C-alpha cells in the first residue's frame, strides 16, 4: 500500500501537467478570437472600402 | 463588450465626419443660389436690353 501510493501520487502529478498545458494553450486561442471580432466590428464602416475590407 | 464599445465610438466619430463634411457642402450651393435669385429679379427691368439679359 505504501509503495503504491507513492507510485499514485507521482502519476497524479503527471495528469496535472498536461491539463496545466492545454489549458494554458487555450488562453492564447482566446486572445486571437477576440482580436478577430474588433476586426469584425470594424469592417461595419459606411466608410470603409473595398481594399480596406481586404 | 468593453473592446466593441470603444470600436463602436470609432465608427461613430467616422459617421460624424462623413456627415459634416456633406453638410458643409451644401452652404456654397445655397449661397450661388441666393445669388441667382438676385440676378433672375434684376433681370424683370424695363431699361434692360437684350445684350444686359444675355
Amino acid at each position: 500500500q505504501v509503495r503504491g501510493l507513492e507510485v499514485g501520487m507521482r502519476n497524479a502529478n503527471d495528469a496535472i501537467s498536461i491539463a496545466q498545458i492545454a489549458e494554458g494553450a487555450m488562453q492564447e486561442q482566446t486572445n486571437m478570437l477576440q482580436r478577430m471580432r474588433d476586426l469584425t466590428v470594424q469592417s461595419e464602416n459606411g466608410a470603409n472600402s473595398s481594399a480596406d475590407l481586404s
